[PDB]
């Protein structure tokens, strides 16, 4: 199951209260790039309206029942593609986002959930970006791990 | 295909309705989960507290989610397919007389359908499936899963 569409659009409908409105900006476009760039899908940010991945920061309830830990544990969750629900993410506004490493780094955060958005599973290798655990290298270049790309490729194609 | 990738499921029966005594509701339920365990690889166990895979609940009007109970009559009852958190949770109203007879609802008819739900059944057009979206009541500790339902679990969980 997987995207119909190669291309997508994508909402930031509200923001963190600990990232300037560029810096979420930047960490949503860089986490789409890091897909597009190793697939045909493009990705349009959509200011008003409905689109295919509505991005989202809550804190516990905020409209799924499927409600934030609060503070540390569960950071963010994403709905596999398809209709309404599917494709969006949340993140847990209880977590402290950021650009680099005091808390939660945005980017990689989204770059995993948006696999999530185009249909990856979490992955087995311990050095996959889909792998279910944060971690956080401080480098400031990012690097599509080899299980990612086939991954995501195995869905929608290389280039 | 939404399903459980593992056989080994859970089930937790949280609170209880007013109209049977809880050896009557265990005992429906477990009926109900057998039907399907029966014709697949799929293992119920029951468990008396914290989070089953498949936690059943009798609630009436707003019992926390966006399905709220009607009271009376309309929606008997609704379950979530698989996945976390309610996925694969059932959800019966307590305002409908349930029962083990054939006088108001019988539990382990509505849960039986309710259970493929939390399989991850979907409605049958079939007027034979039990997982036809209307409800008939039958009745009978021989009961035969229609083929339909065979069929259609089979494709989620093969035979057993
Ligand atoms: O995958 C998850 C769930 C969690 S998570 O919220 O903690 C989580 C979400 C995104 C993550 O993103 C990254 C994963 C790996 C790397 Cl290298 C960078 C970010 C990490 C964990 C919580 C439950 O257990 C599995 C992980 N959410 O999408
Ligand atoms: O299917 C439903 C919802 C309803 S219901 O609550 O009335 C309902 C619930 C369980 C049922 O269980 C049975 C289905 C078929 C048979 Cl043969 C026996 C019981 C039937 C209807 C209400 C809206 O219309 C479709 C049916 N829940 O799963
Ligand atoms: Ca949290
Ligand atoms: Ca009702
Ligand atoms: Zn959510
Ligand atoms: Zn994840
Ligand atoms: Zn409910
Ligand atoms: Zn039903």
């Amino acid at each position: 199951l997987k995207w119909s569409k190669m291309n997508l659009t994508y909402r930031i409908v509200n923001y963190t209260p600990d990232m300037t409105h560029s810096e979420v900006e930047k960490a949503f476009k860089k986490a789409f790039k890091v897909w597009s760039d190793v697939t045909p899908l493009n990705f349009t940010r959509l200011h008003d309206g409905i689109a295919d991945i509505m991005i989202s920061f809550g804190i516990k309830e905020h409209g799924d029942f499927y409600p934030f830990d609060g503070p540390s544990g569960l950071l963010a969750h994403a709905f596999p593609p398809g209709p309404n629900y599917g494709g969006d993410a949340h993140f847990d506004d209880d977590e402290t986002w950021t650009s680099s490493s005091k808390g939660y780094n945005l980017f990689l955060v989204a770059a995993h959930e948006f696999g999530h958005s185009l249909g990856l599973d979490h992955s087995k290798d311990p050095g996959a970006l889909m792998f279910p655990i944060y971690t956080y290298t401080g480098k400031s270049h990012f690097m599509l791990p080899d299980d990612d790309v086939q991954g995501i490729q195995s869905l929608y194609g290389p280039g």
